């Protein structure tokens, strides 16, 4: 395998985390594949669950746990941390809350949680790497609890980094909040993306076109798909009791994607970062009810 950047895996992976018995399990859990017999049960359709009251309810404490777990790992983030260490963290956390880490297993993926350093757009494998100063890096969080799954990301700074680092950072957070800013009953799936390119586009960054936010509930993916390019062809229309993601990936240089030998490692063809912020969404009356967010802080880590 050419690599396309400095990046390289740090193995070996220690052993896989055990989840006690008494913490709920997803169905993929146990396969040995890792395959979701309730997820593929779905695969080709278009039709989006409206959440009942219970299911609201539930969406709502998974999603509050999952950003209590991703402020542990932000808080972890500093040179010489390995991303391994803040895994294993990030996994003892989901326990403390009652909580499976939706990852751990999910189509085979090794760890609790993806870390995606500089050039990796998404599903980094937490490994022996230690973080190096002027390093950005996003970790994925999602919990599975009471049958509900609850995912969000963020990007940080490790240290002091580069105004590029900066700008890109800010750039991508900004697309994410100016995409939930048009979210409401009646607009189609298929208008975010044109949200978030001509704001990335306007500031020099190209959109990751192969992987997409996602419907998430009683399934981790599930309807709607929802790219985050321009004239996109995503099929349906937001409903109140709509629960979905909005997950941009943005990227320094092209938008290309390749991935690593390991199967999920997704990392940028020229070698250039990439940078990712993500909240799970409930489309209400008014507009939507961020599940995810922070409720006792205005901003995002990067900026704090
Ligand atoms: C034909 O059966 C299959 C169904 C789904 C998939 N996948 C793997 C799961 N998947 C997604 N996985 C992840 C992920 C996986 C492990 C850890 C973290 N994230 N993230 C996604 C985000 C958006 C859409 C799909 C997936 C969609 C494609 C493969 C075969
Ligand atoms: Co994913
Ligand atoms: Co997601
Ligand atoms: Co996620
Ligand atoms: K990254």
């Amino acid at each position: 395998y050419r690599y396309t950047g400095k990046l390289r895996p740090h193995y070996p992976l220690m052993p896989t985390r055990p989840v006690p018995s008494y913490i709920q399990r997803p169905d993929y859990a146990d396969h040995p594949l890792g395959m979701s017999e309730s997820e593929q049960a779905l695969k080709g359709t278009s039709q989006i669950k409206l959440l009942s009251s219970e299911d609201i309810e539930g969406m709502r404490l998974v999603c509050r746990l999952a950003r209590e777990v991703l402020d542990v790992a932000a808080g972890m983030i500093k040179p010489g941390v390995t991303t391994e260490e803040i895994d294993h963290a990030v996994h003892l956390a989901c326990i403390a809350r009652n909580c499976y880490p939706s990852p751990l297993n999910y189509y085979n993926f090794p760890k609790s949680c993806c870390t995606s350093v500089n050039e990796v757009i998404c599903h980094g494998i937490p490994d022996r790497r230690p973080l190096q100063e002027g390093d950005i890096v996003n970790v994925d969080i999602t919990l599975y609890r009471n049958g509900y799954h609850g995912d969000l990301n963020e990007t940080f700074f490790v240290g002091e980094v580069d105004d590029g680092a900066r700008k890109l950072v800010q750039t991508t957070y900004e697309c994410l909040m100016q995409a939930i800013d048009a979210v409401k009953p009646g607009v189609r799936y298929r208008e975010l993306g044109n949200i978030i390119q001509k704001h990335a586009q306007a500031n020099g960054f190209s959109v990751v076109r192969s992987y997409c936010g996602h419907g998430i509930h009683k399934l981790f993916h599930t309807a709607p798909n929802v790219p985050h390019y321009a004239k996109n062809k995503a099929v349906g229309v937001m409903k109140s009791g709509h629960v979905f993601t909005i997950e941009p990936m943005i990227c320094e240089g092209g938008w290309q994607d390749e991935t690593w030998p390991d199967g999920w490692t997704a990392v940028t063809r020229d070698g250039k970062r990439s940078a990712q912020f993500e909240h799970t969404l409930l489309v209400t009356d008014t507009g939507c009810e961020i599940l995810t967010r922070r409720l006792d802080s205005a901003r995002p880590h990067f900026m704090s």
